[PDB]
């Protein structure tokens, strides 16, 4: 909340984009231990060959779910954390002795987006969509010829995995809408 | 043994087919119970799918190779059974009162050439050669894809599938040998 307020924030980036982001770590909290838990512990195959439980299940899942969101939210929030570092910075040299702070502001904000942007094409080229599936056939050494694997939870999975995509979507929108906001106002 | 004898049999068919019939048959005691009694206890395959042992056995193995060596040994022993009791018959109501003995004789050994020559063609058309495989991939339902199973003693199996092969071709060859002896002599 704190690491959100500049001197050149409009409403958007005081109010809707905070609540936004208090939204997502929310989410990410009550269903992170819960249902990503036995991921691996209740990954189900059809076989009598040791280790290929181990294989599929890395296969299908290279990076879990929640790991990504978790990434994906660390980064995103890094470029607010540097600007309030800057401006504490700014602040007790000024007393000790636009402008420099609107580019600082500015470059935060591009920086948002393309680390929002990065990550849901990392989640459409690892997971190909939205939907998880129920059944995943699994062909790694050592599992002999084609083994039948069963995912745990996939319609709850699925479920949290629209709001998060939803939300992220929504916050890139916020974040190119406050950027026009501010360049026309200069050009214009 | 003595229901291989007969006033126009030759040498052939009084000696060398009467060995070969004891010889079809010790072998047959010795590997039946022994090396065929464990066919389906001691066949697994690499699944946990319930009733996937038996259908796969059943359709790699839908005949047991000593039920049919069993069943072509009682076929063409029927026709020399069948003279024996023709003999005696007429030997009684002889005594009680070439020829007909001739064409029992020799229609007795063309029988016994078809019966050797349909059980061997049966043979091929449902195991395709004498080579039992160590490994079998079968699909049928309810096995999931395809299910790796393992036969019990493939390499045993294989060497006495040869022994009862070639024991029946020469059989075969020596009932078509007395055949032409019978043949040509009545003609010439
Ligand atoms: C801020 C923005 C917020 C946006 C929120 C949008 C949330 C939308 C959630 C609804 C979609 C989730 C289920 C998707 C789906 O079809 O999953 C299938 C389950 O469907 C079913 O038939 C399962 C039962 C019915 C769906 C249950 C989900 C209700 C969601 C309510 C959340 C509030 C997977 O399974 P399948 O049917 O393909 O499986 C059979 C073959 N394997
Ligand atoms: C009257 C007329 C009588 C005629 C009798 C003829 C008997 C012939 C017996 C020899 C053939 C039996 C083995 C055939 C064969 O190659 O079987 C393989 C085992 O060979 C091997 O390498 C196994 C070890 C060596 C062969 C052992 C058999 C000796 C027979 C002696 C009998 C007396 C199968 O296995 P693979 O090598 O293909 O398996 C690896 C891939 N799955």
């Amino acid at each position: 909340v704190l690491g959100g307020v500049n001197k050149h924030s409009t409403s958007i980036g005081k109010i809707w984009l905070t609540v936004l982001f208090i939204f997502r770590i929310m989410i990410l909290v009550v269903a992170a231990e819960r249902v990503w838990g036995d991921e691996q512990q209740d990954f189900v195959c059809n076989t009598l060959q040791p280790g290929c439980r181990n294989v599929c299940y890395d296969h299908f899942f290279p990076i879990s779910h929640i790991r990504l969101w978790a990434l994906q939210l660390i980064f995103v929030s890094t470029p607010a954390l540097l600007v309030a570092m800057h401006v504490a910075y700014t602040r007790h040299e000024r007393k000790r002795r636009r402008g420099p702070l609107w580019w600082t502001y500015t470059c935060s904000i591009f920086f948002r987006i393309v680390f929002e942007a990065v990550f849901m094409y990392v989640f459409y080229y690892m997971y190909d969509g939205y939907q998880m599936p129920r059944l995943v056939k699994c062909d790694a050494w050592p599992c002999p010829n084609v083994v039948d694997c069963f995912v745990s939870r996939p319609t709850e999975k699925t479920t949290f995995t629209i709001f998060m995509l939803a939300v992220s979507g929504i916050c890139m929108m916020l974040n190119l809408a406050e950027l026009c906001y501010l360049v026309i106002k200069v050009c214009l």
